[PDB]
């Protein structure tokens, strides 16, 4: 039983792209269907990393959960949870992933975040994430009143820290700036700790993945050695 | 000839994990057999690097020998060598991997580290190293009398520096700051440079694979194409 | 039709090893056949980033350029393109990749470098350049006139800042330093922008492929799915 998408991407599947209405009931799949040329991906265009993987890992699965982690109304009161951007317009309307907050200052500095996630959901919770990387000082600082910030990402197994990179790039969809996204699953019990000074895009909603017994670690390589094995 | 493992992992294996038991008189073999759920791998929980290549690098090995590289007696008369963790108790008895030296400062200013190996076996060999990355600044400083260290591996091929990030994670085995992995594979006639000032756990023993000719550069996708055109 | 090569590399080929004289009118190639056991790739040893991938994304080729991105004669006026290294001599003559520049500073400090390609050949266009890497500080003064320096490499897709790490390794035909190699794919209308204020080696030739459809996203594992269902 693959699954069915439209001119989409995996990418914009699971960031939350408005333009694709791939919000139906939906659970468990044995393929995924993609557009070998897709277009319907990344509205704020940046890179995607471990995208690949993110393409095994989720190859075949079994139940699947799209929940709230981390809600705008009470996690941030501090923050500007509406950091929307006309990078994309549904219904002609600027608007942003909807499983992601890009999160700006507001009044003075901008105030530092500590949150944290615990995994009660007795299945893998895939996190998603983004950095923001500003074509200009004078952006920076006019979302975060701040030229130097970082994002740092701890967990019991995933553990890094991002720096934001000022530089301009040409423009890709009108964007001078781009955003690049990371990712991580995090195992049942752990706790997914977000620490940061500017430049972060939070998680919003998260996603619980059963997987069951359709792969090994789930990474590739380990999706391929089963498939030979099978043919032989 | 599959090579026999209990309830441990590579990681364990490798790296020297009291807990399990392998020392046994085994040299080639044809197959790593691993529980696929595996218990007994890293003491003090962090991240392995490359760890699925040196699931491919040691996938097929012929002559197979561990020797001493770096005696604790004579490589480190000004460092402490005793580096000991309760995060594991062969026998109950708190141990550290029988393959690695913690090392930290003593009396002083943790002193720097400059040693290097050549590799005379006429086989490649595998060194491995760790880098420690404190919970807080006071703990880095109760081991290293500072707050800012790095860590300088050279080769011919292969050249990189680290640099611990002090964070606190989630407990993992008690343990709330973490040990990453690092391993390399020094060609015959090569030099294994380490130049650090603290947060480094040096090796001690390293291995000589003969490898033979089960496989190609070794790395995984090498070890695929291989397996397809047995099958065509 | 497989692509002949002698006793060089990849590395060595696409680079522009005098030593090897690969410089023939041959375009599409279905295969690319490779000496197991190789000896002429890189003039100045070092790391070759992402090669796996560069023997994955040029496995199947149909039409195939080289082409002049950045010719020396207009491109520098301000610095010099004589980085001649001894380190190879074909004819016994010291020479460099005829396709890389290494630039260095004249008169006074190494002046700043901002260049740009915008990508016109209907093609996807594979641009490499390297990034040099002093045994010491004193070199690093006596080419650039500096003991610090960065080199930025910006596109719509991909973007990466490179860090120079001095120190001195094992001489590897006669070399205390090393170069480090780098490389992308400009898609059709991008720009490929070139930042550095000093130990940059620059590009001077790149190349236009075709590609067809001999593949898919070209990344290894992208090379293998097909070849698996092409057995199946
Ligand atoms: C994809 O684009 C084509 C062409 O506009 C359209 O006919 C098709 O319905 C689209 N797919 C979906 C799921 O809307
Ligand atoms: C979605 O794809 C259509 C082409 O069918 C394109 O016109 C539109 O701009 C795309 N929107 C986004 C957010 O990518
Ligand atoms: C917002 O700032 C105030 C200090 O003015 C602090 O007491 C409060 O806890 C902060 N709230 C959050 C969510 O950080
Ligand atoms: C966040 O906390 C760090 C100390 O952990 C501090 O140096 C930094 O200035 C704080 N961020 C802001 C905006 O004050
Ligand atoms: C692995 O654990 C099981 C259950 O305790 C035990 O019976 C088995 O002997 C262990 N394997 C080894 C090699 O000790
Ligand atoms: C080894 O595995 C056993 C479970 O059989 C566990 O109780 C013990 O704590 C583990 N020891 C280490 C060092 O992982
Ligand atoms: C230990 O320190 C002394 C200086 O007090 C130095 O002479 C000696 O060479 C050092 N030994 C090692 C192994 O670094
Ligand atoms: C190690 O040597 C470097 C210079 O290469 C020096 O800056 C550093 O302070 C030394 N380490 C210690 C603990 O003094
Ligand atoms: C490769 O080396 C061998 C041995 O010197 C030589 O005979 C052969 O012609 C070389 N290949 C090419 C293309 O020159
Ligand atoms: C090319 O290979 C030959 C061995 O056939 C070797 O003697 C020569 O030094 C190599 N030249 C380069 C640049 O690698
Ligand atoms: C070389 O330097 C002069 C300043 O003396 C500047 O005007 C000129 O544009 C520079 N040329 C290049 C190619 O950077
Ligand atoms: C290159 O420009 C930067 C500012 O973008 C400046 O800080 C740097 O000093 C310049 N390089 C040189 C050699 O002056």
């Amino acid at each position: 039983a693959p699954l069915q998408l439209g001119n989409c991407s995996v990418a914009g599947w699971i960031l939350g792209n408005p333009e694709c209405e791939l919000l139906i009931s939906k659970e468990s799949w044995s393929y995924i269907v993609e557009t070998p040329n897709p277009e319907n991906g990344t509205c704020f265009p940046g890179y995607f990393a471990d995208y690949e993987e993110l393409r095994c890992q989720l190859s075949s699965v079994s139940s699947f959960e799209r929940f709230e982690i981390f809600p705008k109304e009470s996690s941030w009161p501090n923050h500007t949870v509406t950091g929307v951007s006309a990078s994309c317009s549904h219904n002609g309307k600027s608007s942003f992933y909807r499983n992601l907050l890009w999160l700006t200052g507001k009044n003075g500095l901008y105030p530092n975040l500590s949150k944290s996630y615990v995994n009660n959901k007795e299945k893998e919770v895939l996190v998603l994430w983004g950095v923001h990387h500003p074509p200009n000082i004078g952006n920076q600082r006019a979302l975060y009143h701040t030229e130097n910030a970082y994002v740092l990402v701890v967990s019991s197994h995933y553990d890094r820290v991002f720096t934001p990179i000022i530089a301009k790039r040409p423009k890709v969809r009108d964007q001078e700036g781009r955003i690049n996204y990371y990712w991580t699953l995090l195992e049942p019990g752990d706790t997914i700790i977000f620490e940061a000074n500017g430049n972060l895009i939070a998680p919003w909603y998260a996603f619980a993945l059963s997987r069951g017994f359709g792969s090994g670690s789930g990474s590739c390589i380990e999706h391929i050695e089963n498939e030979i094995a099978e043919l032989a």
